[PDB]
Formats: C-alpha cells, structure tokens, sequence
C-alpha cells in the first residue's frame, strides 16, 4: 500500500533526518507531501530556503513520485513537473533531488540563470516563505529558523 509505505517513510525520516531537508505530509492528504531545502553553504543557493512538493501515486513504492518546487530558485521552473527501486524512500528521493539541485546538467523543469540571479532569489525566499500559510503551517521550526 502507498500509503502504509508512506507511513514508514515519515517515522524513518523523523527517526533519521537527512542534511538540509525537513518533509511534511498534508494532515488532510499523506500522498502529499511538502519539503523545505536550506540552499547549502558554497553554491549560489546559500543562506536561500525552498519549498516543494511530493505527489505520490496510488502505486507508490513501484511509481515514483512527481516532484515540483514552489519557491523560486533559479534553477528550477516553479509548479512544475521536474527530474526505479522501490526501496528509495522519501528520504533518498530528497537527498537526490539536492544533488540534482546543487549540479548544472538540465534535466526536465530546469532552466538557465545566473549565479547572481539564484543569490538573489536566495535572498528573497525568506520573504516569499513567510507570506506563504502552508509553509508557515507546516514547517514551524523552519519558520523560527528563517526568523
């Protein structure tokens, strides 16, 4: 079941966090989930915060999610559908969407900026995080954090 496996996922990755990331499921929804990447420090994404989303299909472990990001980024097209073991968990998909994050290949959702650019919407994130009630809702302790 997705969302029997969904439910391991979250105390896994509760239990065992993975570095620069914190996931949510919706209260109302478990096949989504929301996360928040910390921009590492020596990338253009450094001191940034940013928020995306998870949907799982009903078929999760063996379909992977979709994957989107919400906070502008430079690196990354907003609200839109970006780039199988069925033993990755939630916590390993996010890892390797940081990975993906941090590199300069193209994949599908990517786009093309200047380093300048990302620092600047970096900077804005934290603002654009706060004026946003979910974000806010689900990620209190990250919300302190930007504070």
């Amino acid at each position: 079941t997705a969302t029997q496996r969904l439910k391991q996922d979250y105390l896994r990755i509760k239990k065992d966090p993975v570095p620069y990331i914190c996931a949510e499921p919706l209260p109302s929804n478990i096949l989504e989930w929301h996360y928040v990447v910390r921009g590492p420090e020596m990338t253009p994404y450094e001191g940034g915060y940013y928020h995306g989303k998870l949907i799982f299909p009903r078929e999760f472990p063996f379909k992977p999610p979709s994957i989107y990001m919400i906070t502008p980024n430079g690196r990354f097209k907003c609200n839109t559908r970006l780039c199988w073991n069925p033993a990755w968990s939630v916590s390993t998909i996010l890892t390797g969407l940081l990975s993906f994050m941090v590199e300069k290949g193209p994949t599908l959702g990517s786009i093309e900026t200047s380093d300048f650019t990302k620092r600047q919407l970096a900077v804005q994130s934290l603002a654009f995080n706060l004026k946003d009630k979910v974000f806010c809702e689900l990620f209190p302790e990250v919300v302190e954090e930007i504070k």
